[PDB]
């Protein structure tokens, strides 16, 4: 099992107990963004993130009183179609608002039992996409389609580092293809042990499919209250990329001399196959519409490295 | 019986009937529908062949004056991108798209692929979160029934068309509708079953490899590509993975005598095999833009992934 949180009076996680940390459970997020959480039907506002007044532009305490019906009147109705009661938290919703204060944001939501988890991010107002399709498809065998994403995924970011990291059945590691900036360390062909994902994280991302740390330098933001106020319990995090990243990793990505990281499930017969990873040298808040193309893509590699496989076996 | 090709129409083979549908080479039909033009060019120095005889109205220039020049000429900041996306050697099924703003007919989707050494480029006119939200609503479907459901309605609401119908083969290659959306008034399609020769196995193995087609008029002329036949080669030029590719008139036929003006698919494809359709009518003719029909092309993959796990599960 889990430990409980360091909030809740939980040990101090160590090399010794790795597998134990809740990190779907941080009561913080990154602040690149806002965070709002909100009971599923008075849609009234529980817990909100302490940076929310930057990004909203309304005042600390009173977006505490209100509902969404008030704040988001041609969304709640949506929101309400979009994610029913029993629905899966795997299950997401995204609309672009035009706010007044701070203009163009991404709003995205889910559903984790009762409550809704709001998470609000800045957003700008082509062909790249339809052509890599084609072009993972065309790919004559699994090294070249592991070329061929790393390549095209560095093309539509501009990422320092692109790798594709193979899992072995142990969960052992391995990068397979890399696509990089003149100038890195090639990790190409390297293994790395089990421990460096741990279970935990595992089988979190075998559920949902994208994660990342913008700025591996940044403090996380409190959740305010941190607790929920409908169960007294932690606010589930698991399925918000603006979720605070374990500060076990963000440790890790440092020594590596790494700013900003993000990763994509590849997810095979129920199980995850392996992970399109993203390294920054410098700090890096990609645009949700951006990361949406990459959601795009795990998909598709995801059905491409079975079709590849069937070819081998 | 499965029996080979016959020659086309204009090398003088015979007329099609419902004793010989099979072998209507259905690939080499030397014309388009007339809601794009085409172009062919030799693959190494870009010299234009062929060109469909409405390629003036798109493209603003004199035939000859087409002919005469090279893609070099033409497409400057396409031509090397072209060269790039589409090497020696490639597939068929490999294809690079790029907007052109055209002096003459606005923003045209260019549409390029290759067979051999031909160059076989498309031209069409161009012109928020839906697809996002519907491939999370496809994965959250809890099992092949609702998948099939949430995705007639999504593509219908996404197209205005009038039906949207899931199209299953069975291993005898007979075709059920197994759900679709339709306009209120349409009578329903759900549950019932066709013979496997309404979709011939020439077609079946063509959408294997070629994912969308479509005929946006079914009262529409085609229109020849001129000269017919490829001078590099004296024979026909295969257009087996161009959208605008002309319809088999036998299938013409078939849907105005359901009273279809428009009629579109894309292919379902699990483990090698032609899995379904998606499969959609309009009563009066009807041109999806080349970015909506991207959208679908998407939808198409996400479907043949979700289907398989979904199938999976059913065991
Ligand atoms: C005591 C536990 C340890 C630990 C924990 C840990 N690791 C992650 C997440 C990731 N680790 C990754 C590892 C690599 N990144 C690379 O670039 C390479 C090789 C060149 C490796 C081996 C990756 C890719 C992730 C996923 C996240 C990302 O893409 O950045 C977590 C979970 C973090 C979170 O989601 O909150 C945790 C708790 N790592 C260790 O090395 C030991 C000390
Ligand atoms: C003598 C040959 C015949 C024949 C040929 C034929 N049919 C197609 C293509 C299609 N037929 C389809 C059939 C249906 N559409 C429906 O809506 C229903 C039922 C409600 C059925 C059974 C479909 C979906 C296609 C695909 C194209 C499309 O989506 O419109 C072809 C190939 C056409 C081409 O790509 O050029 C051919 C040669 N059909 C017959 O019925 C017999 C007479």
């Amino acid at each position: 099992p889990f430990f409980p949180p360091l909030y809740l009076g939980g040990p101090e996680i160590t090399t010794e107990n790795c597998e134990r940390e809740p990190i779907h459970i941080p009561g913080s997020i990154q602040p690149h963004g806002a965070l709002l959480t909100a009971d599923g039907h008075s849609g009234e506002v529980l817990q909100m993130s302490l940076n929310a007044a930057t990004f909203l532009g309304q005042e600390p305490t009173v977006l505490r009183g209100q509902t969404l019906a008030a704040l988001l009147p041609e969304q709640w109705p949506a929101l309400q179609a979009a994610l029913p009661p029993g629905c899966p938290d795997a299950l997401q919703y995204r609309a672009t608002l035009d706010w007044p204060a701070a203009g163009h944001l991404s709003l995205t939501v889910h559903r984790v039992g009762e409550l809704l988890i709001l998470e609000f991010e800045p957003t700008e107002a082509p062909h790249a996409l339809r052509n890599a399709m084609f072009a993972l498809e065309s790919a004559p065998n699994l090294r070249a389609l592991a070329e061929v994403a790393t390549q095209t995924v560095r093309e539509l970011t501009g990422f320092d580092r692109v790798m594709l990291y193979k899992f072995a059945p142990d969960a052992t590691g391995e990068v397979i293809a890399e696509a990089r900036r003149e100038g890195l360390h090639a990790f190409l062909g390297h293994r790395f042990p089990a421990s460096d994902i741990p279970a935990q994280a595992r089988a979190l991302y075998t559920r949902h499919l994208l994660r990342l740390t913008a700025d591996t330098r940044a403090a996380a933001v409190p959740l305010d209250p941190v607790l929920n106020p409908q169960t007294n319990a932690p606010t589930p995090l698991g399925g918000a990329v603006l979720r605070a990243t374990s500060p076990m990793h963000m440790q890790y990505l440092r020594n590596m001399g790494v700013g900003s990281s993000l990763s994509v499930s590849v997810v095979v017969g129920g199980q995850l196959w392996g992970l399109i990873a993203c390294h920054h040298q410098t700090p890096y808040v990609l645009p949700p519409d951006l990361r949406t193309t990459l959601e795009y893509l795990g998909r598709l590699l995801s059905l491409q490295v079975q079709v590849k496989e069937a070819l081998e076996h």
